[PDB]
């Protein structure tokens, strides 16, 4: 899981700076989306999608995307990406950005970061808040964090 923590950091940090949210929190959702990086949509060619948010291919969206089964087994589409860069850049402009996301902004509370992406209909699972809490203040991400710095 480390090299998921260390390669995201960057582009969590640049997303959650400009969400006024600690960079730590997307890590986590991220991690509690792929399974700290175990469970990642990959292209038909073996390449990655990058979306490690699982974020879903809509109407609205124009770029790369992915097919993968859902569990009935069900095929959802999904967006693809180029780099996780390019994925945390639609993930802030989506989080950032749609109103209904609007309660996700300065938020330092992990509970309560949980609650606001539930209220911009992220995840509906009524145990996400809970879930992702426990992540973000957990001992698992803390020592891949500490793991991740240059300095101590």
């Amino acid at each position: 899981a480390q090299a998921f923590v260390d390669a995201t950091w960057p582009q969590a940090a640049k997303a959650a700076q400009s969400l006024g949210v600690p960079a730590h929190f997307l890590v986590a959702q991220a991690a509690l989306a792929t399974g700290w990086g175990k469970s990642q949509i990959r292209n038909k060619d073996g390449t990655p999608s990058y979306n490690l948010f699982n974020i879903k291919a809509g109407s609205n969206w124009t770029g790369k995307v992915v097919e993968a089964r859902t569990v009935k087994v069900r095929v959802e589409r999904f967006r693809a990406y180029d780099s996780y860069e390019q994925a945390f850049q639609d993930y802030a402009d989506l989080v950032g950005n749609s109103p209904r996301y609007a309660k996700v902004a300065g938020k330092t509370d992990g509970h309560a970061f949980a609650r606001a992406l539930q209220e911009g209909g992220y995840a509906t699972d009524p145990s996400y808040a809970d879930k992702l809490a426990r992540v973000i203040n957990g001992n698992a991400l803390r020592q891949r964090l500490m793991a991740s710095a240059a300095s101590a």
